[PDB]
């Protein structure tokens, strides 16, 4: 499952919060972020195919959410 690993590693980047300013994203999004980037780094480690599984699924979505926003406004 090395193509997984791959795939993750590149949503991960993808996902960088340092690199995301420009998307306006809220505090409970960039803690979606960071609870994913932990889970899937945990999942690689120990080889969790599960949960490397959910985890790329979770962070696809995420990218692609953030990707195509909801615009930000105060209500
Ligand atoms: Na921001
Ligand atoms: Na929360
Ligand atoms: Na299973």
């Amino acid at each position: 499952h090395q193509a997984l690993v791959d795939q993750l590693h590149e949503l991960i980047a993808n996902t960088d919060l340092n690199k995301l300013s420009y998307l306006n994203l809220d505090a409970f999004q960039k803690r979606d972020i960071l609870a994913a980037h932990y889970i899937a780094k945990s999942a690689i480690r120990t080889k969790n195919l599960d949960q490397m599984t959910k985890a790329k699924q979770r962070l696809e979505s995420i990218y692609n959410s953030i990707s195509n926003p909801l615009h930000s406004q105060n209500n």
